[PDB]
């Protein structure tokens, strides 16, 4: 179980992520979103611990801190990331300029409570810079997130990297042959081929027939932790179920759930998304960090005009069937006679939700999986 400041500032966790989704919901060129509240905090931890004055002042403002000590934030902080890690990778780097060279204080403390590995990287030479985060990224999460970024935009400051890999393992299995090839509708009109993973059980489940949307629980390993779909009835933009999307609806709409036998689709694969936060994160408070001109990142190494160039925080989902054994033969056989069917063929938005302590562990969603593009294809069975 959290601590109480801990547990306060995973509750601030939880809002800046549905506050930073709505911030990427908005971007034309963001599709596939995939957020961990708790690592994005880190990423404003590490800032709050670098800078100085009104650098550090907005990463506290940002996290709602501010009206507590440093040393309260960070261990509150480093408190929220240990209790992830106990099918879940993650690593945290900060890439400097070669000339650059951090301060024994900075990285003894960043270590301790965030856990953040240091490595000073020489921009001019793009195709080896590139070359070296990409390898750290692939190694952190063991190759399931090879690439992260393809080029570094903002090559003259310092770059918080955030490598992780999550794969949801269910409370009750899928069976590992329930999988089949269907096609994915991106829109009404472009479809992609992918590979789906189906099973019927029980699952608390809710058809808002007013607002057309449905919405499934789905827990993960022991009860522990759940992952909530949320999906529109037909293929359209997710924009308007964004709107709709809110701490508080969600909690009324979890409460109107039940118990159902549900049928349910979904796309099984890895699914690599990579967002630069640095733009975003301007836009909840943290304007001076990201400034080259305003930036006081002294405590970090005692450099001039040394700014948070950029925030990577790539993520590599993996849905597969694996999970716990179901008890085969259970008494459900007129409770399986009519499920409802959660066919998730179309955009959808995805959470984490612990059980135990309510925090947010994930948010996102999928609109474009990977797959193959179709096609002038009239071709009738």
């Amino acid at each position: 179980m959290l601590s109480p400041k801990a547990a306060t500032l995973a509750e601030r966790s939880a809002g800046l992520a549905f506050s930073l989704y709505q911030a990427m919901a908005k971007d034309q060129a963001v599709e596939n979103i995939l957020l961990s509240p708790v690592v994005v905090a880190s990423s404003l931890g590490l800032v709050s611990l670098g800078g100085k004055a009104t650098t550090a002042s907005q990463a506290k403002a940002v996290l709602s801190a501010e009206q507590l000590r440093d040393e309260e934030v960070h261990a509150g902080l480093g408190e929220l990331l240990r209790s992830l890690s106990n099918t879940w990778k993650l690593g945290s780097r900060l890439y400097g300029p070669s000339s650059v060279s951090f301060a024994e204080d900075f990285v003894r403390s960043s270590k301790q409570h965030y856990n953040c590995e240091h490595s000073k990287i020489n921009f001019r030479d793009k195709r080896s810079a590139l070359q070296s985060i990409n390898e750290w990224a692939a190694q952190t999460t063991d190759g399931k997130l090879p690439e992260v970024t393809k080029d570094v935009e903002r090559t003259d400051g310092a770059l918080l990297v955030n490598a992780m890999f999550f794969k949801p393992h269910w409370d009750e299995k899928f069976h590992h042959k329930m999988v089949d090839n269907r096609g994915f509708m991106v829109t009404r009109s472009y479809t992609v081929g992918v590979t789906m993973m189906h099973r019927t059980g029980l699952y608390n489940y809710y058809d808002d027939e007013k607002e057309k949307l449905q919405i499934v629980e789905m827990p993960l390993a022991h009860k522990l932790s759940s992952l909530i779909i949320l999906m529109p009835h037909h293929v359209e933009p997710l924009e308007r179920l964004e709107k709709l999307l809110t701490k508080e609806q969600l909690k009324i709409w979890m409460g109107k759930m039940q118990k159902k036998a549900v049928a349910i689709s979904l796309p099984k694969g890895v699914v690599e998304v990579t967002h630069d936060l640095q733009k975003h994160l301007a836009g909840l408070g943290l304007t001076e960090a990201i400034d080259k001109n305003k930036a006081d990142l002294s405590r970090m190494s005692g450099k001039k005009d040394l700014y948070l160039a950029s925030v990577f925080h790539a993520t590599a989902f993996e849905w597969d069937t694996e999970g716990n054994p179901f008890d085969q033969d259970i008494y459900g056989r007129e409770e399986l006679r009519s499920p409802k069917l959660f066919y998730a063929d179309h955009p959808f938005i995805f959470l984490v939700r612990d059980t135990q302590s309510g925090s947010l562990l994930f948010i996102g969603r999928l609109v474009r999986p990977k797959g193959d593009k179709m096609r002038d294809e009239l071709l009738e069975h």
